[PDB]
């Protein structure tokens, strides 16, 4: 009965605290996501266990071999009992895996090193010398490679066919070659992280442009498990309690360090 | 077989067409909803028929009798198979019909008549000259009703027993109220339909401020429904093609008046 709870080392959802090494369990661990994990846990009645996906992936199905990796395929193939991560509902994850209602809302979002001369999905479509990327897996790459909008279609035949590779394995790799190029790489993440680095010394990258989607993050489950109802219910619940805007301005903006 | 589709008249969700009276059945409508409803029956199969809920309600339960109103009510006691309509995803609404995931996502905001003297809900709950309501039932009414934070506390304890009421019945009364009070009201509503009729002549309103939350709308239907997985796959497809940021743009922006 002690639930596995698979999720993504990936600030400030998920961090080693700083002296983790003399701490057991749970107490590893802090960020977002583990205190929403706590609460989501005391709110069904339910032990859990805190596990960082082995892959370090968010969940993509392999082509060849049609295996789901990350934290979906933890789900899909009863590694775990639940996913609490800023994992995106789409639809071929929900096709395959159960997800609660949105307890965070986001959209992919643009990063720029301070001084790019970008502000606009547009405007990286119409040029060449600014390279851009997404993370190799997961929904945003997805969200490129099916869009039929022309700005997007024109970005993902880029993207697709750029050497060396425009994509990274990690969201903190993203945003260090964002860093390290000198204007010459922007980064194609979700609104939620984004907003969250802008806000982290050494400030400096920032958002730009409106998001070029809408939609959420929602807590996993295996297709039919019993969890699921409770799940979804308590997210309603902690959201109209103001638990979730709590949260985000508690490891969003209150120690923003810019 | 024919699909009973529940939904009320809101602007710019569902509208009678002006040429309405020459027209028949579905044909009367024009709207966001009408257009989605068109592009959820065509993916799941369905022929549906739209019906103007019955008492111009959203819904909420009577604490006396216990009995649901407006498009819920309809749902719960079977006299329509589904709600596609700015219907908000709230815990006490989940725990008696279903809803898919989010085909919006919007917030409580303030609507004040150009130049009145309020920059947000803390404003409004600092004096007394200015009145300010919600609409007689549904999630925003609960939302003040319910809270556990101080300036909305201190919202409903004026707004609950001022008098006269400070509630109103329909959207369109509270937007004609604001407009004829000179400044001395306010209305509580949902971002959506604020930012809607911002843009509409004779563009003397505007929403101040931010969301006072963050939720979304879903279509609802009946507990256990054989249309819940097909509907929530459809807005998800939907979401993912740009087919509502599209309807959005069509609806909100596209013929504004300002
Ligand atoms: N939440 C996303 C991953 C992600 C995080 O930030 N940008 C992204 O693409 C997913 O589930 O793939
Ligand atoms: N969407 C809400 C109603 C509503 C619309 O605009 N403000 C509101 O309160 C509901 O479903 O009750
Ligand atoms: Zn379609
Ligand atoms: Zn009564």
């Amino acid at each position: 009965k002690t639930v596995v709870v698979t999720t993504i080392l990936e600030s400030p959802y998920v961090m080693m605290k700083k002296n983790h090494e003399m701490l057991e369990g749970n107490e590893r661990y802090e960020g977002y996501c583990v205190d929403l994990a706590a609460e989501i846990a005391k709110h069904c009645g339910f032990k859990y266990k805190l596990t960082i996906v082995g892959d370090g992936k968010y969940g993509a199905r392999d082509a060849d071999t049609k295996i789901w990796n990350g934290m979906v395929g933890e789900l899909v193939y009863g590694k775990a009992d639940i996913a609490i991560a800023p994992l995106t509902i789409t639809l071929v994850r929900e096709e395959v895996i159960d997800f609660s209602k949105p307890f965070m809302s986001l959209g992919i979002s643009i990063m720029i090193k301070k001084g790019t001369p970008i502000e606009s999905a547009e405007d990286l479509s119409k040029q060449t010398e600014i390279a851009y990327g997404t993370l190799d897996s997961g929904s945003t790459k997805e969200f490129f490679r099916r869009s039929k909008i022309a700005v997007f279609d024109k970005m993902w035949t880029y993207m697709r066919s750029a050497e060396p590779s425009v994509f990274v394995r990690t969201t903190a790799e993203g945003v260090a070659r964002v860093r390290k190029s000198k204007g010459k790489y922007a980064y194609l993440l979700e609104s939620t992280m984004n907003e969250y680095i802008e806000q982290r010394k050494p400030c400096d990258t920032m958002k730009v442009g409106g998001n070029l989607d809408s939609k959420g993050y929602g807590i996993a489950t295996p297709k039919g498990s019993s969890l699921g109802n409770a799940v979804n219910l308590a997210v309603l619940k902690l959201n109209e309690q103001g638990l979730l805007d709590k949260l985000k301005n508690k490891w969003w903006y209150d120690k923003g360090e810019c």
